[PDB]
């Protein structure tokens, strides 16, 4: 099944560390976050998709070195739900995949973090959800702080110049 | 909202002229189709309208100089064709696919000699979970029948229809 719901609530997989509440409306502080592979304070919404961004020689290079979700050593994780503007939305597919990778480097700086961090992907702007995508990353402790470092690269980059809500939820696996 | 349904059954907006089972398993002959916007009949498909994934600016605005609007009062007829793709053409980069649908099959460009006659719409619904990748719509008035039949067999000799694994066509006039 593609679709992933995130409940924040008193039950689930992972403890709240923390919610940074970024940019925009924030999301309510609960004890726990329970991750259902289908479709309480707030659920979240979004599916697995196909590539619209990265071409052939970049997945080469993210296959190589991308570690799996799931290793036991992964016992933090963030989730962090994105939208984007109106003014994103509407530009043409090489006006965003310039701005994705020719001016902001994403996947170019996203690579220096690997394989320390996991990531998975969702999207849910066509779910008609309050965000566009759900990001999710996890990793050991001892990539905290490079991880910390990477938010604040990607936040001085053109691409989140159209960034309007942003929320960080960090966990600890149960 | 975002989101269509596409109901086949004795009810709705269309009737249904014939069905051709182009490619793959077919949909049934239903009497007419009923439209929803928002999420005795025989199938339902449902799909999104979403941002775009290939068009380049100036593609677009070729498009935006000409494409008609849904609705013209002489477009009645009216065409659904929902299509799936194979795996192989999903597993692939976005470059990778961008090159075989304009590139290589000049899709945007073959399917601009057919405007303004043809009006358009894309749905997407692969990532519902839905049997199609997509529902495409196009209506045109009946002097423009013979060239959408024509599009219709251009694009099918392309090389983005070598990875097309499911096709249907559902003729509609308007009532
Ligand atoms: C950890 C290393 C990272 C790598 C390797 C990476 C890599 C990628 C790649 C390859 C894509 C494009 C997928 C496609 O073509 O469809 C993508 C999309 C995206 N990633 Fe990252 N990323 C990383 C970190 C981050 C971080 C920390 C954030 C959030 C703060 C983030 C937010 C996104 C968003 C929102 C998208 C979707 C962009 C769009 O479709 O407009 N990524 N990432
Ligand atoms: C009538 C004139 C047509 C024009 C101007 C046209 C134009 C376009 C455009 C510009 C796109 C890209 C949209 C995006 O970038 O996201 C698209 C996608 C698509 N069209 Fe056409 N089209 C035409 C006819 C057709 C016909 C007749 C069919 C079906 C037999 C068809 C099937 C599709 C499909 C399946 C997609 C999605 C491709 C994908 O995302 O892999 N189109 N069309
Ligand atoms: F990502
Ligand atoms: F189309």
């Amino acid at each position: 099944n593609n679709r992933y719901s995130f409940i924040g609530g008193r039950t689930g997989q992972w403890q709240v560390v923390k919610i940074r509440n970024v940019l925009g409306p924030g999301l309510q502080l609960v004890e726990k976050v329970n991750i259902l592979n289908g479709a309480s304070a707030w659920r979240l919404q979004g599916f697995a998709s196909n590539i619209r961004y990265a071409i052939r020689t970049e997945l080469e290079a993210l296959q190589a070195v991308q570690p799996m979700l799931n290793r036991a050593e992964a016992i933090l994780a963030v989730l962090i739900p994105i939208k984007k503007s109106a003014q994103w939305w509407e530009m043409a597919q090489d006006e965003r995949r310039d701005i994705f990778e020719r001016e902001s480097h994403h996947t170019a700086v996203g690579l220096e973090y690997l394989p320390g961090v996991a990531r998975r992907l969702l999207h849910c702007r066509d779910l008609g959800e309050e965000f566009d995508f759900l990001t999710w990353f996890e990793f050991a402790p001892e990539h905290s702080s490079a991880f910390n470092e990477l938010l604040l690269r990607m936040r001085a980059s053109k691409e989140w110049e159209y960034v309007e809500r942003e929320v960080e939820v960090w966990l600890k696996r149960l």
